């Protein structure tokens, strides 16, 4: 089955996912030169205030933090989108050294790290027929880079310990997706798709331009996760990233001059 070893990675998706050579794939480099800042659109809304976290899942690619999505809890609107977008899960891509780690890149630099906040749109009532739609999901990415820890990631780095391998979960009730976010607000936009089979070309992507800083100590705990399930050889959750696809016929615009 699909993963991120040798045999089975990036380079072999399209052959039982063969949109993964389609029109609108991600992630991509965004050409920070060659984005164009979008008068028309509409400031960023993420209202997280009444989020409700359930529940942290090694699904054997990531680790997805998961919230209740059965009302408008932790809703993204503005910007780009129109309607209402509800947080679904949040998950990371990460390297095994801090040089890597990022499935954007910006002027083709890797950041150690990416979060995907993920939301769906609430006209189509779900999750799985959200996938079918063009404009499905909205997901919010921000890198991660090395520095200063970051103090509400704390409470995920300290529970990865109980979901080490594949197929394990955790409660994870009460956690505050607030204090994952940087101080800016401005990002790029473009369409494009999810990153992970199925690779289905649904999502509105929103890249925010300011990192968050996160510690060494907190990235080595992303790197002793692993992939495989309990009683199977171990091998560790690193470089699950995919690198950047042809931007083909887009044009990424930026929210801020
Ligand atoms: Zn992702």
């Amino acid at each position: 089955h699909w993963g991120y070893g040798k045999h089975n990675g990036p380079e072999h998706w399209h052959k039982d996912f063969p949109i993964a050579k389609g029109e609108r794939q991600s992630p991509v480099d965004i050409d920070t030169h060659t984005a164009k800042y979008d008068p028309s659109l509409k400031p960023l809304s993420v209202s997280y205030d009444q989020a409700t976290s359930l529940r942290i899942l090694n699904n054997g690619h990531a680790f997805n933090v998961e919230f209740d999505d059965s009302q408008d809890k932790a809703v993204l609107k503005g910007g780009p989108l129109d309607g209402t977008y509800r947080l679904i899960q949040f998950h990371f891509h990460w390297g095994s050294l801090d040089g890597q780690g990022s499935e954007h890149t910006v002027d083709k630099k890797k950041y150690a790290a990416e979060l995907h906040l993920v939301h769906w749109n609430t006209k189509y009532g779900d999750f799985g027929k959200a996938v079918q739609q063009p404009d499905g999901l909205a997901v919010l990415g921000i890198f991660l880079k090395v520095g200063s820890a970051k103090p509400g990631l704390q409470k995920v780095v300290d529970v990865l310990d109980s979901i080490k391998t594949k197929g394990k979960s955790a409660d994870f009730t009460n956690f505050d997706p607030r204090g994952l976010l940087p101080e800016s607000l401005d990002y790029w936009t473009y369409p494009g798709s999810l990153t992970t089979p199925p690779l289905l070309e649904c999502v509105t992507w929103i890249v925010l331009k300011e990192p968050i800083s996160v510690s060494s100590e907190q990235v080595l705990k992303f790197r002793k996760l692993n992939f495989n399930g309990e009683g199977e050889p171990e091998e560790l959750m690193v470089d699950n990233w995919r690198p950047a696809q042809p931007l083909k016929n887009r044009q990424i615009k930026a929210s801020f001059k």
